């Protein structure tokens, strides 16, 4: 047998394939539609991560995994995020988290990745029961092993893009639906 609730589940109800591809959506539908890439500050291309101003729009199929090959996602896993169709100009279609002025920031890459830099990512269920919602936490390093303490959220640069960065306030808060 296995623990009661203890993996994560999708808008459907159905547990989260490891390995499977969701649309990353926000629970509250006027806060705009799925994931896509933009082309942000110097850039020479879209590799910043953002979210559609389009509430219709269910943006890009995201592919969930965990370290290790399991068919679920247990709950408290560290997971790497990445487009299943990544842009071209990305050298990986996994996400990672770099620094900037404006605090760290979601992005893609145009060189391959050491895997420390693309499990760090953990979806935590929020609290306000069921609806099957997360809050998307971010694990830097403690050191040795890692430490979930900085939730991703908005930041509006003001060219419109809903980019995705570590933020204060205002956390993401997701439903997984899938792709």
């Amino acid at each position: 047998g296995s623990h009661m609730d203890d993996d994560l589940v999708d808008a459907e109800g159905n547990l989260v394939e490891n390995g499977g591809t969701y649309y990353l959506l926000p629970h509250i539908w006027a806060h705009g539609g799925g994931i896509e890439t933009a082309k942000t500050g110097n850039e020479p291309c879209p590799l910043t991560v953002v979210r559609s101003p389009n509430e219709v729009s269910k943006g890009e199929p995201i592919r969930i995994s965990s370290q290790f090959r399991s068919l679920f996602i247990p709950r408290g896993s560290l997971v790497a995020l990445g487009f299943a169709n990544p842009p071209s100009c990305a050298a990986s279609p996994w996400w990672t988290v770099v620094d900037s002025p404006q605090g760290p920031a979601v992005k893609l890459s145009q060189q391959k990745l050491p895997e420390k830099d693309i499990l760090v990512f953990k979806f935590e269920k929020v609290s306000h029961s069921n609806i099957h919602v997360y809050k998307l936490l971010y694990c830097q390093h403690d050191e040795e092993d890692v430490k979930c303490d900085q939730y991703i959220g908005i930041h509006r640069d003001r060219n419109g893009n809903r980019r995705l960065v570590v933020t204060e306030e205002n956390p993401l808060e997701l439903v997984l639906l899938k792709a």
